[PDB]
């Protein structure tokens, strides 16, 4: 084990500023980068110890063409110019970093980030499909997926609270709309809106989704509203709705863990780079 501290081969403080500038020109890329890094880690099986998480294996087939990753080409493409500018960064480090920077940019927690991920060089390391969650399914499927990733219920609910930011796109997943009225803010408001609305069927979307009664401008997936139906998940979501600092600190710990599954030999930044 034992902590290793070392300056990375790239200029992390300049890289962070370049990412922030991308976000200031196009805030929609912030939630996109958070989803990108999550899908790159979401292939993990903590039992089989496979799926090539945190390795930018999503840059290869078949993983890049799995339905759960549709739209993430826009995320990969959006970082190619920073890859060229900082050529000593791995794609895996760049994706994960861009996600932690995005979260901090949207007013979210400052999430500790370590470097050293090594990029997949071919498709042979890609694990199979059906590792990413199915939005059309409910709480048992959610628990099955998050237990396979190595998370408990408190970490599962906190991670799903990332839908505080961003929105669904019909062209990517057949789902449409934001989860909150502040989609470029990172806070507990996915839980506030979840408890604070009556969810009804949206009759105008072919894939089954909900809308809020009050405005019809929010949406929830079946997997999202399954947090209300599971007694255990509901109790945990209420704690997060009630206490944004507790939600932010739970999300920070769980998202760092996510961006580190199936990794070795990671390095802490020198206090001044972090
Ligand atoms: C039950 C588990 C989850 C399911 C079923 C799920 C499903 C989805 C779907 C279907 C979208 C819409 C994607 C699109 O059309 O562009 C989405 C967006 C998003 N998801 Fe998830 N998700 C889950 C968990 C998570 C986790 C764990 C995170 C991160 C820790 C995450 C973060 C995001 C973000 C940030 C967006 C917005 C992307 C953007 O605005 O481009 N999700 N999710
Ligand atoms: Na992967
Ligand atoms: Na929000």
């Amino acid at each position: 084990g034992r902590k290793v501290t070392e300056a990375p081969p790239f200029d992390v403080n300049s890289l962070r500023r370049d990412i922030e500038e991308i976000l200031s020109e196009d805030m929609s890329k912030g939630p996109l980068f958070v989803r990108l890094a999550w899908h790159e880690a979401g292939s993990w099986d903590c039992r089989k110890k496979d799926g090539s998480p945190n390795s930018a294996s999503m840059r290869f087939h078949p993983e890049c063409s799995y339905a759960g990753n549709k739209g993430l080409d826009k995320g990969r493409n959006a970082l190619e110019s920073l890859k060229k500018k900082y050529p000593k960064i791995s794609y895996a480090d760049l994706w994960s970093f861009a996600a932690v920077v995005s979260i901090e940019a949207m007013g979210g927690p400052e999430i500790p980030w370590r470097w050293g991920r090594v990029d997949a060089k071919d498709g042979s390391v890609c694990g199979p499909d059906g590792r990413l969650p199915d939005a059309s399914r409910m709480q048992d499927h959610v628990r099955d997926v998050f237990s396979r990733l190595g998370f408990n219920d408190e970490e599962t609910v906190a991670l799903i609270g990332a839908h505080t930011c961003g929105e669904c796109h019909l062209e990517n997943t057949g789902y449409v709309g934001p989860f909150t009225h502040d989609k470029y803010g990172f806070d507990n408001s996915f839980f506030t809106e979840l408890f604070g609305n009556e969810w009804m069927l949206n009759p105008n979307v072919k894939k089954m989704q909900f809308m809020d009664k009050t405005t019809n401008r929010l949406m929830m997936l079946p997997a999202d509203v399954s947090i209300l139906l599971d007694d255990k998940y509901r109790s945990i979501a209420k704690k997060y709705a009630d206490d944004n600092d507790y939600f932010c600190n739970a999300f920070s710990k769980a998202y760092q863990k996510l961006l580190e599954v199936g990794t070795t030999d990671l390095k802490s930044l020198p206090a001044e780079s972090k």
